[PDB]
């Protein structure tokens, strides 16, 4: 079966192809079908926005469509930057400017109120109109100064819960996560 | 390695073991000293799964998975939420919970009857790392119950993409919905 | 000038008249929903008294061309994600059985510890002008839900609503309460003036 | 009886004092923060002007034992999940830089179609009594965010706030017009049935 991946980034398809083995699915990207207008995204709901993108994919191709939506949710900003994460400073794709704005907005906020999460949502919409959306949230808080060089986006200022290091400072924990992650997808049982 | 499943339901632990088919021993709450389970409020299945998983770690030092599931109805500001099982005031009275929901929505037109079945799962590590995932099956609330192959709100939940209720779906129809839900859960870039 | 009040209760229009006389406004006759042709009233859902008051006022303007004031009141309970909300009066599923609404709420919350029993009585008022201006105001009286009803001088959820600042329910307050009056009588107008939208 | 106005702005007491004369409330003395010992003001987060006004009023009572009125106002934009919220005056990271706050908002909202640019000016006010009774009110003036600034008869976000019912921004409104919007807001606040 052909499934439309509502992305032009082959990195999404490559990971999705290898993850679908864990059975006859052929994945196609937006670069394989005629271009269509992409509705701009607003608000804090990664889930709603992943569903909107996935609905549009089905609408234009008649194929089942998976779409994703990811970003940063900050309690003190009412869970924004939200789906404006990549353009929070007003400038799309400028990671340093997005981070600089966030730090300045939060510059007086004590650590106890700097809670935040990295969020990633994935939606599936079928030709028959079934809708399912999933999301994952990695809990943490916003640092006061950026640290670390092994990360993109907000990694230099996102401190995962459970430590003091930022995500960009990250290189026993692997074996614990690698075995625990499957159970998180298993206890999900919508039917 | 021991992983605590924050549940006293032995069928849940057995099913979770069947998904592990790696040197991992799953332990339940009944295998560890009893502790008081704080009652749940609000609409956030994610927050409540995390609370239960944190509590498991706090009492055992083990990594802990917890789940939290129910029905979220747009017209009730995403309640019944974590009160889904006791919405009528009486825990486990599925028929009364359903009858209450219908009565609360009795004059609401189809366009505003949107709802979702939600299932959230949380992981907390001994070191305090926290991850929560949730799945949402989008649909709407029927006006009358239909079907006999379901529990809870299944007789009045109409999945988007059809007119039949969840309780009217065959077992084959129900597995195809849970296979795609778990397939999305594995795709999450995070 | 005529203003539509989106109500069938003459007492509501009487109070608005008394506020326009104590506000120093003249030449304003209020008309009710029985003074204009009947129109379909869309049922209310959700937790937002403000949004729902605005929906009702827009509809009033739509059918009459008059400025329209509408109101929307009820109970917001933290543990119910701020429901009963605009379903407060029919929380048990049937409008007008206050006793059943109150019993359902208590039963729904029966295991919730005091610290998480927070709630508020909310009252929202919206104005939409013929030109399409929209203003909405709300007031919230903070409190919590009792575990058992008490008091006999109240309707609706009053026997199970505990105002913050005491242990008594709204139904337990004496008419002389409504020393506390003089503090409220001076403070209430100050909340009204400081709502300064036009800046 | 003394009532604390949780403000250091003398204009706030005068406006409230004039309202105690129009009510006819006797024997009430208004006090400002400049008349009581200084205490730490906790920074504000989120979108709830109501919650933040209550936090400020509670703090006043805690430090003085007086009934306390406090206010909190700003801009709520649908597309930013009702932010800038209580960060309205420092939305760009710099308090009081209206040009920077407004330009950032415009930049954040570029390419957002008119139907989704909804917004509101919000003004909330809280009362907390010595006994711990809590009442909070808010008013919302509905509108949307312009694409380019216009008008000079306003500060802050006035040049890019388009009130519902017209195409002009708040900064393009005359003083006669801006007077009538606070009059209707305060008249609605007095009409609120629960205020009974």
């Amino acid at each position: 079966m052909k499934i439309l991946v509502a992305s032009r980034n082959p990195k999404k398809l490559a990971e999705l192809s290898r993850v679908l083995e864990s059975s006859g699915v052929e994945l196609v990207s937006l670069t394989d079908v005629p271009e269509y207008e992409e509705v701009p995204e607003t608000g804090a709901s990664f889930e709603d926005n992943a569903l909107i993108k996935a609905r549009e994919g089905v609408k234009h191709t008649g194929l089942a469509c998976v779409a994703d939506d990811s970003g940063l949710a900050v309690d003190a900003l009412n869970w924004m930057p939200g789906v404006l994460s990549a353009r929070w400073s007003g400038r799309h794709g400028d990671d340093a400017a997005n981070t600089a704005l966030l730090l300045a907005q939060l510059s007086d906020i004590p650590d106890e109120r700097r809670g935040a999460a990295f969020v990633s949502a994935c939606a599936l919409v079928t030709p028959e109109g079934e809708e399912v959306v999933v999301e994952g949230r990695w809990k943490g808080s916003i640092a006061r100064i950026p640290a670390g060089q092994n990360g993109f986006g907000y990694d230099p200022i996102f401190v995962p819960r459970g430590g003091l290091r930022t995500a960009a400072e990250l290189t026993h924990r692997g074996r614990a996560l690698a075995a625990l992650l499957p159970m998180l997808r298993n206890l999900v049982n919508l039917g």
